[PDB]
């Protein structure tokens, strides 16, 4: 694998383009309108800057990397790629189209991956005629820095495909784990319900938000407490993941707490809005 | 606020006594037979020893510490204390008798406390005629080191009893949190189900134990993966907690996984037994 | 004996257990003309029931509800005893003992042997299976539940609990004599909570959940149900009135019997019961008394 | 507070308007067409007519009251009110647009309230720029007579706003209770599952509809049995509320019975159809 | 009862048509296009050809039967039919639309029946002014051969209507059972969760697909194992039935397995797609 | 030992429990050429077991499936005993005693001390944890489930239940021997209800729920399953045949282990059982037998 197309130039996709080019990959980068593309690369630049300034790298490089990334709106710039990675909108009917297109645009050895965290990789792969070569590559925010990628295997994902994607994840200095498609994969499945439990304790007046976080930081030696972490991830993001667990499994076990619903409804989503379980004023 | 009795010379009780003496409290240490008392004073002797074998402490306040800690089997030796802490075994029929007697044996001002994780403070207080000063003091193994204390308020626990125990927890260098009785308090209530969730991912073949633990470490920035963590706490202890959550709440959400039961049934309880989710040589 | 209403073929009743409910039930029968045998184990206990009935009848002569000479005639129709054999010729026996399947089964086993073939044997239990109890006898077609409501002499509802084996003829007879003592019987196929408790106690339990998440205060919960639903009492004070220990045990039974989490008792309700704040009877519940 | 606007001239809108007018408030009653406004005015006229015929008030008192009520189809007539109460259809996209216009129409002091039984106050509040001033005021049918109102605090509802709405409630001779937003508030939360439990008993052949209602009447000393009560509230309404409980909480505990579904699907909704659990021929 | 109309010339519709015609009933077979009606008539011709080829029926009995069947695109031709059987649309709004015209189109005594498994008969009957005359008639594939018919009563279906459909089920050589409308009736309600349970056993690595099926053929003397039975029915249909059971009852008990979902998402639907739990290559 | 099929390396088998299943299991091994030790607590029970076997074989003789002399030969390979020590040299022990974990652990612990290191110890339990039982021995790798179906001489299936510590070799040996006695074994990792009961008993429980809600009658429920799913018996009939108390006890276990309300036993099944209406064997369950 030498050339990579990353689709969707948002926070995640542009982070993913960085991570790859910062390791010698020829990176294509598509979105839907030149505006979006630019918001994207403009996003990557700001980031390298912070590193050059921190003296974690040398301007000389930033320039170099930024020349490996080639923005675009022509979907067809992917035909050439060895690996495509979609980090578009968490909406199924669209992923299916992007994927059915790419299945046609791209040569046969291309592997089509998705960064989705809550849609079925298996179902997306059914839109193509190469489901053996469809897979999940779940990055973590922020992508250039974070080591983990959950590589999500659809039920039809071949071993060849898994192996190549795993290899590539190592070439770019990441640390992949192997996951069979299931709701929430490994990390969200375990982490988010723990946040949901914390809000359940708070809601019952068992303890306060600060004592809950402290108990977790000190009791289980966690870096951040659950509620805090909730605000940091975003409570809407947390809510939507619980929703997905509940809806996929059909198990009350994963019902999101009623209080969480209320915070989200109020627009109190945490840090990104100045207010969640804590105040950011 | 000076004299402190401790019942139970197991790991927990012994560590609590040590943690108290270490800050200059007169400490009694009670069990039902010298073997245990000695066996516990013995255990203290070592940690304190393992300590003076680094820069940790001077051998002056090794021997100065063991001076403050006087061990007995004479329940009657508690009568003077300002605070008492039960760390005996998790049988309720027994904790009530322990607590009733102490109710007669002590001075009106004496506050009684338990270190239980899984029995109701409130129900225990009901054995006594001073519920207003019955409380929970939940320590974290190893007691001398771990800073957190969950102060568990029975429903009848007075705010004065609470404020005392809070002050005397900070007194001894700990960092208490106020918890109202409910199953699993805060830490266990959040953390154990997280372990339970990880076994469920393992059971369905989603990921391997190595990958599950690695995903949680890199993805959630946890110091230990949950399966490794369960092996460390002990899988029997993990299961007893989930049993209690399920039993107390009556909510299926907290049902212990079927695979976790099988591990415990095999005696594969983790580190202490040489085998759990991981093999320990 | 012609003082017993013609609608009821049965004419003699044994009540076993001389507690509150048992005294009350004997009083209700005696008041309507039945010869009543009232049995317990110690003479102390029987005598405690008889002058509990006395105390009640005394209260009625004082409000001019009945004449003093009528009270006397009623107490005259109730004969205390410890001899379970006195039940032998009774047409109906109502057990109002403590709630232990194993004791209760023994009583019914005993009675089944003691009593003539036509006798019907009834329990006033709230939470134990009539069918199981009937299986400890050789006349399960004559075993039945008769669930009275405290206070028995006043409250008109009787929840006739039919077992899987209780015969129509046995239900028909218990129904007519329930009417004959001025009660209003409903026909219930054994199931957890019958009707009243099944609906009513989860209502209380729902209320404590609202309280527990701080949705409303207890005063506002009880106020809301009284004004909004036109209930004579608010759920929380009603729980305090029934007894919170009693409420928890009923929810325990509903969850146990059905296996459905729907009926799990609230954590907070357990916690009040564990403090011993059982409501009115103990001076403290959701309200201070 | 002196001027009140009610949006919606159905049974509740009109009843609410009347209860305000009867106690000396000026009332603007608005709806989308004259014929609706007229209808609600007609409906109010009759109720008052009864009270005169019944010798509860005088023809004189009745014309006073009618005089304090002004009809209109123009939402702008709310610009000037201290309190707007919304009693429209239980649709969220609609309640949001109403509340958003009001936000722009009304003076900053105007409090915006909803008589909704099942939509989120918090979520409605979020469609405006005055969330501190959005609140739930839940009246019980028939509004002029029923004393109770549930004052529903959204999560950002100010203490000022609650205090005003409470004083105003007391001032129209009502009895207010404070309720933080939660599915079914207090009354529907207890009451409707009670009815739903009764249909479950019926569905399993445990007892007949007459016997069930009679047991609850004599056994619990209720004025109506649950089944005749469901027929009186309306079975469709009972089902919609069970639906909301279950949807909001995610807990199977509040799943509506299967038989209730079937009755509603038949159009056997209770008194309003001539048929529910009872026949009303 | 003598003339029957069948709406839908697909597999079930023409099966049901053939079943009636073979027993001497006049049958009108309607679909929306000549294309579809001919297809269904061809399908029936082939079935009756198979039967003469295997000497089950004379080739002039075949002729008699086809003579008793008229094709049409016009619902108006149901007008004088004594019984109409709808066997197409598994969409509620279209079913209601159809039942509503038939109600206007048909003599008053016409009974109107659905072959649906998943949609409420009661709800469908409500779109008509003759709900006493609306009933479920549930056939089993292949309709000419399978003897069972589940006769599904809406809550308003009358005894008379039930009795007529029972007697005519028997006259076409079938064996009716009386079922009060409820989710999955009898057969699907018991059978499909059997299959869904088998997939849960497979998912947990408890046994292999071959052993699970073997265990049920030998252990319970079933003709097919649950997993091959699922393949044979179609996993998309099994999943939809479980969706309905969960949807209707709101009970988690009937939640479809996560793994069944993954299979249907892959398009591995069983025999009909060449792959399900088994490979049919 | 020349009469033992060569496919089985195990040659000597001991069965513990002379009840219906244990003595059916003994008969199944003996009829295939194994020497069997049949052990119970009192001579009286052993004799009941031997007589049960005798009776089954006499039917076989009566139907001409076997000759009278074969019946007596087969009985001669079964040795009744109360001496649990007769197991010491056996290659395979199968426990089919009462369904009580405390008793079962004791038996297994005795056998572990008595028997040679090679002996494999199996339980026919349908409801207790194999793994938990194995923990009461010092040879858990050699502990296994061997779940037979009533009647054991005729039903071909055996569910072979591997505890978490059950070795491949132990499993392989049980599989071989299973095949050797004409059975068809399946490999089952320990889980509540294994395969068959897990699927089959909730079917029955679903049917009582249908009946309880007035959806269909018992006759119609069973008719529909026979005709509709091509089942040879309807589920309520089947419940009656198995024993309603057995069916309830299996749901209890399914619910107890999983903690999932999905497997809660229906309220009306509880009530039948409490009545003593257990099905065929009590003359009454969902059908009346007469």
């Amino acid at each position: 694998m030498k050339k990579v197309c990353v689709i969707g130039a948002g926070t995640m996709g542009s982070g993913i383009a960085q991570a790859f080019a910062a390791k010698g990959f020829e990176v294509v980068l598509r979105d839907i309108k030149d505006e979006f593309v630019d918001r994207g690369l403009d996003f990557i630049n700001k980031n390298l800057s912070k590193l050059v300034k921190k003296g974690k790298i040398e301007e000389a490089t930033k320039v170099e990397i930024l020349t490996r990334i080639s923005g675009t709106v022509d979907l067809n710039m992917a035909a050439d790629c060895d690996l495509v990675i979609e980090a578009a909108v968490e909406r199924m009917d669209i992923k299916k189209q992007i994927f059915a297109d790419l299945d046609n645009i791209c040569k046969p050895e291309t592997i089509l991956a998705s960064n989705t965290s809550s849609l079925s990789i298996t179902e997306v792969a059914s839109a193509t005629k190469r489901p053996d070569k469809v897979i999940g590559m779940h990055f973590f925010n922020p992508a250039p820095v974070m080591k983990l990628v959950e590589v999500i295997r659809g039920i039809a994902t071949s071993q060849e495909t898994f192996d190549a994607v795993k290899e590539t994840s190592i070439a770019i200095g990441k640390d992949p784990v192997e996951v069979a498609e299931a709701p929430g994969f490994v990390v969200n499945r375990i982490l988010i319900p723990m946040i949901n439990e914390a809000v359940g304790i708070l809601a019952e007046g068992i303890a306060s938000v600060e004592d809950i976080d402290k108990a977790m930081k000190l009791g289980a030696n966690h870096p951040m407490g659950p509620l805090e972490l909730g605000d940091f991830i975003g409570l809407d993001i947390c809510l939507a993941i619980m929703d997905v667990l509940y809806s996929e499994t059909g198990d009350s076990k994963y019902r999101p707490h009623t209080l969480l619903k209320k915070y989200v409804r109020a627009g109190w989503l945490g840090r990104k809005s100045g207010k969640g379980f804590y105040d950011y004023s």
